[PDB]
């Protein structure tokens, strides 16, 4: 489909819409318990924004083609850095702390670069769905904190723990875009009793346009000592260095898996900190047995 105008009762943002700035809109909605949706038409957005609406929100962009990211025209933008901000969470330039929020083809960056951790988005509540969008940072881009979220169709790109934190996440056909010599993921899970996992599923990991990283590029490391990551079903560039994972909590058994993987970086035979299994992990494990309720199918 092509979005070129709100969608039913949404509210407008951009040059011509009600609103010229994003957290205007945001602010419009006030305290409401009600659904609501924001349409942003096309433009760079230099705002920092915090999502809490109490209702669910979509948000969604302005687009030629909703089914991927490769036509978005909206990017929401601002550089800071963590420690300048304060915390990881301060530093973001979109933090996500409201339930059912759904975003769809938009853009999010946080323009500081290589040197410091600096947020692009940050995911902090249940049933986040992202489809569409970009996320693009170098260190610590993606901050899955906390959190069922599932992430269709979307480009992530850093270069250091760029997906990062203890969210159970589902990525499916993303593009997962390394700018940089790191680990992809870096998850916090740090318990027994925590049920969450990353799911890499369907999604093709290779280097940004432009930079060399053939074998500097790790599938994650544990930011503490349970992280739990599959890739699966998945096309791996050379990019990958062969022994897959690499080393960040001490004393960490981290659950690392890969199933049915392709490409120059798929090869398992030199791998390290893997663990066994027979079979691609579903939805219903990572999600819970209610994602069918909140996840847009169309994807
Ligand atoms: C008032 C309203 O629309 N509530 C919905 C709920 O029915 C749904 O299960 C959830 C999905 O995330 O979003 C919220
Ligand atoms: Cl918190």
């Amino acid at each position: 489909e092509s979005r070129t105008s709100a969608p039913s009762g949404c509210l407008t943002v951009g040059s011509d819409g009600t609103y010229s700035t994003i957290g205007d809109a945001l602010d419009a909605l006030g305290s409401s318990t009600s659904s609501a949706c924001i349409y942003v038409a096309s433009g760079t957005y230099e705002e920092q924004l915090t999502i809490d609406y109490a209702g669910n929100l979509t948000l969604y962009g302005e687009t030629t083609d909703t089914s991927t990211y490769k036509d978005n025209v909206v990017t929401i933008t601002h550089t800071i850095s963590s420690p300048d901000a304060g915390s990881l969470d301060k530093s973001a330039t979109v933090n996500v702390v409201s339930d059912g929020f759904s975003m769809y083809n938009i853009n999010v960056e946080n323009g500081y670069g290589e040197g410091a951790q600096a947020v692009a988005l940050v995911g902090n509540a249940d049933q986040l769905g992202f489809y569409g969008c970009q996320f693009s940072g170098y260190q610590d881009t993606l901050y899955v904190k906390a959190g069922t979220q599932y992430y269709s169709n979307c480009m992530i790109e850093g270069a250091v723990d760029y997906i990062f934190g203890d969210a159970s996440v589902w990525f499916g056909e993303c593009d997962i875009v390394s700018n940089g010599a790191g680990a992809i993921t870096a998850s916090s899970r740090e318990t027994s009793s925590d049920s969450g996992w990353y799911a890499i599923d369907n999604c093709n990991i290779k280097a940004a346009s432009g930079v060399s990283l053939t074998e500097e590029v790790y599938l994650g490391r544990p930011w503490r000592v349970l992280a739990r990551v599959i890739y699966q079903n998945s096309v791996l560039s050379d990019i990958i260095n062969p022994k897959g994972w690499t080393t960040m909590a001490d004393g960490a058994t981290p659950l690392y898996y890969e199933y049915n993987n392709s490409g120059a970086g798929s090869d398992t035979s030199d791998r390290e900190y893997e663990t066994s299994i027979s079979a691609a992990v579903d939805k219903t494990t990572v999600l819970g047995e209610t994602w069918g309720d909140w996840i847009d199918r169309s994807y």
